[PDB]
């Protein structure tokens, strides 16, 4: 017997009762301002237990974030200060990292950290020889996403943190287009994991941070130091207030997504299998080595594709996603497929394609 009905599309209707219960709870007059404290207070570490369960971390070893960006930013620049004091400045990462991975460690390339920025080719996963073949006594870290958010390849990050774990470098991982959708991988001793909340349907203007500590080492979480300063939150990695709503919205996102997620692997490869079917007759190409690929990406080039047809197939991708999920497109930065060894030409005229079931 159901009784309800479907209101919200962009987010999932039990993800916007728990936000909307948590907003009306902080603004309206739910007990005095000391008995919500109390209850919120529960709440967030009721979050952060649940959330580092799902990548088998301890309570302590996850922060919340305003974004997978600070998320991103807290990790990196945060390693900085003990990469000077250990001489330990050579950092590896890829080329088709997202900007709030690439920008930070360009910033650092600027003070005097050794930044390789590895390029993927035509398959667009980094290989783990190319990644421990660049690996030195003396490198800090090694940045890699766990799944490209333009082309959906997955990157074979749980190969690279068994062996990195096992070496003083330490492993980042940007999983904001992974966390949920690739649950298993993200369960290995990955020591940063950054994590967005509006990749999985929570609202956005959240995210967290995962950080790992290592048993051998005394027992040390990862030796970040703080980029903003003022208050005790979030371990100090994070000072400030974040929103409990959106925190609240996040974990719940996260635990739809780990019950469901067989639900939602076969709804979206279902949608995949009939999208490419209509684009096969096309002369639009597929990017990224469809081995490794989420099943809710596409990233396809329009290189032969003249600007008619472009409009046509457009309005015929739509359409077949209609009644199933939400879509969205976006032109490619060329920057991520001239990573991928593109010509110029081709490398300007990409598309990404994104279906979340409803």
């Amino acid at each position: 017997t159901y009784l309800d009905a479907a209101a919200t599309t962009r987010v999932d209707q039990r993800v916007a009762d728990i936000v909307l219960h948590w907003m009306t709870a902080e603004f309206g007059n739910a007990g005095s301002r000391h008995e919500y404290g109390i209850r919120a207070k529960r709440g967030v570490e009721r979050a952060r237990e649940y959330l580092a369960s799902t990548v088998s971390a301890e309570p302590d070893e996850l922060i919340f974030t305003s974004g997978a960006t600070e998320s991103n930013n807290i990790a990196l620049l945060g390693l900085a200060p003990y990469g000077e004091r250990t001489g330990r400045r050579h950092i590896i990462t890829s080329a088709i990292e997202h900007k709030a991975v690439l920008e930070p460690l360009e910033h650092l390339a600027g003070r005097g950290f050794e930044v390789d920025f590895l390029t993927p080719g035509p398959s667009g996963r980094i290989s783990v020889e190319g990644v421990m073949e660049r690996l030195r006594p003396d490198t800090l870290l090694v940045s890699l996403m766990h799944v490209n958010n333009e082309t959906g390849v997955i990157q074979p990050v749980a190969e690279l943190a068994q062996q990195l774990r096992a070496t003083p470098t330490y492993l980042h991982v940007d999983a904001a287009q992974g966390y949920g959708k690739v649950p298993g991988d993200l369960t290995t001793p990955i020591d940063m994991i950054s994590i967005s909340g509006h990749k999985i349907g929570a609202p956005k203007g959240v995210g967290a941070l995962v950080t790992r500590r290592r048993e051998e080492m005394d027992d040390e979480r990862v030796p970040l130091e703080p980029i903003m300063f003022g208050g005790g939150q979030e371990r100090k990695l994070r000072p400030g207030t974040l929103p409990v709503p959106l925190i609240m919205g996040l974990a719940e996102a996260a635990k739809i997504f780990e019950a469901e997620h067989a639900q939602w692997q076969v709804a979206a490869q279902d949608l995949r299998s009939r999208l490419l079917a209509g684009l096969a007759s096309t002369s639009f190409q597929v990017n990224g080595d469809q081995d490794h690929v989420v099943p809710h990406i596409l990233n396809l080039s329009f290189e032969d594709v003249d600007a008619e047809a472009f409009l046509v197939t457009l309005k015929d991708l739509v359409a077949v996603a209609t009644g199933s999920a939400s879509t969205s497109a976006s032109f490619t930065p060329s920057h991520v497929l001239r990573a991928m060894g593109l010509p110029e030409e081709a490398a300007s005229k990409s598309l990404r394609f994104s279906w979340t079931p409803g």
